């Protein structure tokens, strides 16, 4: 079935952010059991392989902007590697990795699928721009890079020649965000993106936040949906080992619930599992508590229900 | 009063399962103090002691079907231990044990009290048939067991030849749900049965499934209610002594809500407390946790509510 | 802007209830950096200080009615401290302390707004009389003092001559109940108070619980709202460094969300925060935990929102 056929694509890049370890996330993702977890699921699985990022000795700065020549190089390559599996008929699935190499995933897959909706699961908006940036790390700007309404906003970074902003302030929904900067609160609300905050999963409940998201962005016509997910979306108490950690997020449920509803779309085409960092946990069990929750949210957007799934033979034969 | 009028009944049995220890379950929750806080809130409370279970050797297996023998003899006393109980005008109380033994609470209630409903509160649906189960575990078939729409799908296993089924597919609500086998989801929807998993839960918020759970119930007509709770319906962050534990359960809270619901119907009358084990602690402390949950639920079925309670009595008096 | 000008006040004061360390709450959450917080998020902070409360030798019980001379003597104090703020046209900010103490804080706010309205965050009513508390403890009892409709069941306490009842029952909306007394569940009932106890929280969801309460308060016209927040509102997994916690309370979510909804109307004229003990942690962490929350609860009232913040300047220029 289309919605159970995929692609898989390692992406083992860290320098979007200062913390070492997140490029071992494809490698603790698949020694997880996550490829043959989905063939148990009834799905086509084929492995593109973990991409080469080849290193770039003296990538310095742009003003504040870290290793601004190998995120862009990474996400470049990663735009490749998604449009080859968009062009094969594949839910592109994106193993990271920082969410940096978002900008490489959704630039892919927009090539394939310019009509494309994205779903940004997330304590963060991801959306400052090389000029608002305090940090200068990548991982904190790709949707900013992304954005054809902050054309002319963003400065010439060494590296990042090749994008072409392909979405627009209405083609993207965040749920989870607790974490915003002033700049970001800014360009959220001067572009009037939607969004749902902690604070109106709280109003509205998990339930209402999915059939608002949904509407809003399949509601005029059936669109492809890119869901980039940050693992620092759920609460720590579910995914500590991650870069970036923010008290009061999704709970394991919520995140379960998230993607069950994007899978019942028949809609989901593209996928990324970001910030997943082993050397993070405090504990050995912190590290596989993360890789298993976000094994969970994975499985549940390619079809794993709590209700449970059956094949469709007579078990009562 | 007769919400209030309760039949302790003892259930040590374990051989439902094959994890020792939940024989158990009886003398621990007595050791909480459960008669005595229950008489504490304006309850009558009688003792009719601890089922013997006198033991079955050559219990050889009924193909994958472990001690079926043992599990239909210990189901059988308990039908007629129930029945009593329910002759005696009191709101039977079963204390677990191994869920196998709902097969003789539910179809001794239903001897006195034939026009039941069922409210099954856990992660699994326990609709498993001798057929379908791949374990061949009795604590995760009781429900084929009862249902008439099953009849002719039940062989004939030794030890179950007193069992007629006392239910129809329309006469339960399952509550909790999040690991279902294909072909109990398979049987949970060509059935046609009411559930609400995780997933319904998450939707629409423990408030609007209570209000649906009881009208699709209570709606033609008042009934009595039999409630069915295996601790491992709540999370395990709260029931963690228990054998099938499953991540993304239900809160205390949520425990809580279910059961002051049931309490204020006026209408309870059978309750199963189950799958606690007490040998199944990480540490004391998880033992002790999942007793006081176990606890904490019985004691909102007879009456205790979060917003208070008072006797009717002038108390600025 | 008048919703985000505070008058700190300390009230070191621990003599309503038995448990030593209440009275550090004020030096902890100023040790976290509770001013300088404020201070970047826009507030005009003016700092009384902490209050002196002398020893008050042969303070002999009323009853079975501990400390009453002291217990009056603080709030007598804090009532005066607080009208001061009132009149200097600054939010209250009260740092507790035990929860005795919105004797003074409520009396004190009412002598310069005689309209006001107050929510109370607590898992407890606080509205026993010295005459229905069966524990003698204080902080169990301020509400009591303080309506109008009780007026003739409070007797004549030595240290509270000078109070006089200032609200109405129709004035007050508890949240987050779940620990009520037989006597203030019987004065809760007679006298018509509205509450969401964790009951409602868990039926209606904290988004109508707001609704309602706001709606409830401020229906007929705007009027200023005086919030007591007790930490042991709030789930003794966020804060467990208290005297009385209580499980299955409201989440940090929950607890963000009731002040966050608060801030937004603009009348928070006065706010307690109770309860915090840092002597009553098991390990070092729970106290930070506790005293991070409340520190989060506090910022929350005075503008810091989860979907971000920004100042009224162009972050794109
Ligand atoms: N503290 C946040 C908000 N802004 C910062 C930045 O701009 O560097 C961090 C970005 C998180 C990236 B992440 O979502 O992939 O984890
Ligand atoms: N993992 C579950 C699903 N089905 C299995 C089986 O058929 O043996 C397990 C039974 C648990 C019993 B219980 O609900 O009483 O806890
Ligand atoms: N268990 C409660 C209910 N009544 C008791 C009392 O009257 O002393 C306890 C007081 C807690 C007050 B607090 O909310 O300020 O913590
Ligand atoms: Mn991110
Ligand atoms: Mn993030
Ligand atoms: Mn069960
Ligand atoms: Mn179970
Ligand atoms: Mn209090
Ligand atoms: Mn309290």
């Amino acid at each position: 079935a289309k919605s159970r056929t995929i692609g898989i694509i390692g992406a083992p890049f860290s320098k979007g952010q200062p913390r070492g370890g997140v490029e071992e996330g494809p490698t603790v993702l698949r020694k997880a059991g996550l490829l043959e977890k989905l063939k148990e699921q009834e799905c086509d699985v084929k492995d593109y392989g973990d991409l080469p990022f080849a290193d770039i000795p003296n990538d310095s700065p742009f003003q504040i902007v870290k290793n601004p020549r190998s995120v862009g190089k990474a996400s470049e390559q990663l735009a490749g590697k998604v449009a080859e599996v968009k062009k094969n008929g594949r839910i592109s699935l994106v193993l990271g990795g920082d969410h940096s190499l978002a900008i490489g995933s959704i630039s892919g897959h927009a090539r394939v699928h310019p009509d494309l909706g994205v779903i940004w699961v997330d304590a963060h908006t991801d959306i400052n721009t090389p000029l608002t940036t305090t940090s200068g790390n990548l991982h904190g700007q790709p949707v900013s890079f992304l954005l054809k309404e902050l054309k002319g906003k963003i400065p010439d970074v060494p590296g990042f020649s090749w994008v072409t902003p392909c979405i627009s302030a209405k083609d993207i929904v965040y749920i989870g965000l607790r974490d915003v900067d002033p700049g970001e609160h800014y360009i959220l609300k001067t572009l009037g993106i939607k969004y749902f905050s902690m604070t109106e999963v709280d109003r509205l409940g998990i339930g209402k936040v999915m059939e608002e998201t949904l509407s809003y962005l399949l509601g005029r016509k059936k669109r492809p949906i890119h869901l980039s997910f940050d693992v620092d979306g759920l609460d720590p108490s579910f995914t500590p080992a991650t870069g970036t950690p923010v008290v009061g997020g999704l709970t394991y449920r919520e995140g379960l619930y998230i993607t069950e509803e994007i899978y019942k779309t028949g809609l989901l085409s593209g996928l990324d599992i970001m910030e997943v960092n082993p050397s993070l946990g405090k504990t050995p069990e912190e590290v596989t508590r993360t890789v298993n929750t976000a094994v969970a949210i994975t499985l549940a957007c390619f079809g794993l229900a709590r209700e449970g799934n059956h094949k469709p033979i007579d078990y009562l034969n």
